[PDB]
Formats: structure tokens, sequence, C-alpha cells
């Protein structure tokens, strides 16, 4: 689709079976995701935004619909505001920007 | 254009009469500006991310050319880690997301 921003470009994600809202967001290099369980191993990283950094989990090769669009990559957890997908998966749904 | 998302969008805008590089970011729902000073009068406002918090200025009626576009709106000032363009100016230059 073609998403107009005069609202928060807001989806349905469906990530461990369950069904969520997630910002697409073009200015986050990386998907974060509130706290949830997820399967496997993670590895720490620290992510950085306006206010300062957060420590999060790094789960990768997870399966994730995004707007009806199949993704499997890398999934951050942590205590992010809002759930917000970055271009590590919008490139997988194959999203651009134009104007 | 068409932008895609491999690498972070980044464009050359205009403000104040300074020319700066910024995220063109559909996740913020304002534009966030590294302090430099605008003229007029502002108020103060606090905007949160991922981090937490930070207080900025807000003023209003600022013109910014983006990429070639030109646009008015409120820009907020303050101690952002990059420069941000966000929703309440992609709209004026047409900007959607396409997938
Ligand atoms: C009310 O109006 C606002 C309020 C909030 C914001 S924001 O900058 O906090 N942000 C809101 C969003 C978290 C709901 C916009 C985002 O696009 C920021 C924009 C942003 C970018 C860089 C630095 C600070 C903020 N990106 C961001 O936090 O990305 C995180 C996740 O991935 C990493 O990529 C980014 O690049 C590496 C670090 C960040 C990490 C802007 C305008
Ligand atoms: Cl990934
Ligand atoms: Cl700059
Ligand atoms: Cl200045
Ligand atoms: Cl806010
Ligand atoms: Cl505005
Ligand atoms: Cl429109
Ligand atoms: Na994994
Ligand atoms: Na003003």
């Amino acid at each position: 689709p073609q998403i107009t921003l005069w609202k928060r470009p807001l989806v349905t994600i469906k990530i461990g079976g369950q069904l969520k809202e997630a910002l697409l967001d073009t200015g986050a290099d990386d998907t974060v995701i509130e706290e949830m369980s997820l399967p496997g191993r993670w590895k720490p990283k620290m992510i950085g935004g306006i206010g300062g950094f957060i420590k999060v989990r790094q789960y990768d090769q997870i399966i994730i619909e995004i707007a009806g669009h199949k993704a499997i990559g890398t999934v951050l957890v942590g205590p992010t505001p809002v759930n917000i997908i970055g271009r590590n998966l919008l490139t997988q749904i194959g999203a651009t920007l134009n104007f």
C-alpha cells in the first residue's frame, strides 16, 4: 500500500502468535519491541535515541509478520515506549519513501 | 524521488539560513533540530524518545527547505543527537511510505 503521514504509520504485526501494533519508522535502524518473551538465546545491545541509551535484548532470526508481509530477522526487546519497525525489517517488506 | 531504506534516509535541509543534514523520520511526530538560534517567539516543551525525554524550544511557523522542497511548520530545537524531519513536515512535501 501507500501510507500518508498525517497520522502515525501504525500497522499490525504478529510475533510469537500475538498481534501487536507497531510504528513504521524510517528513522530507526533497528526494530525494537516492548517487553515480551521470545524463543532462543539473546545477545546484549545498547541503542540510543532522543533521550539517551537503553539496554535491550537482541534476538536474531525471529519470524514476524508486518502489515501482512513476512519478515525474519533481528528483534530488539526492551523498554521502548512503543513498538517500532526499523529499517532492518522495512527493507524485508520492500518499503520505500517517496515524494 | 524514491528512497530505499538500505541506508539511513538522510537529506540536505536549509533552515535559518543554514544547510544541515537530517533524517527523514516517519516514526517522529515532530521535527527536532540540534541546538541553533531561530527567530521569533518560542515556548518550552518536553518530547520523549527511547532513553526518555528532552527539553526543547518550540518555534512555530518556521520555513525549512527539505531536499529542495519548501515547507512551513513547527520546529523543535534542543539536544537531539540527530536532526529529524518528522511527520509534521513530511506531509507537506508529499512523502509517503510504499510497499
Ligand atoms: C514528538 O516528536 C518527537 C518525539 C520523539 C522523537 S524520537 O527521535 O524519540 N523517535 C520516536 C520513536 C522512538 C517513537 C523517532 C525515531 O525515528 C528515532 C530518531 C532518532 C535517531 C537517532 C538518534 C535519536 C533519535 N530513532 C530511534 O530512536 O532509533 C533507535 C532504534 O534504532 C536505532 O536507530 C537510530 O539511529 C541510531 C540510534 C537510533 C536507534 C522525535 C520526535
Ligand atoms: Cl535483521
Ligand atoms: Cl548537520
Ligand atoms: Cl545558530
Ligand atoms: Cl513526546
Ligand atoms: Cl506543524
Ligand atoms: Cl496527501
Ligand atoms: Na534467535
Ligand atoms: Na514563530
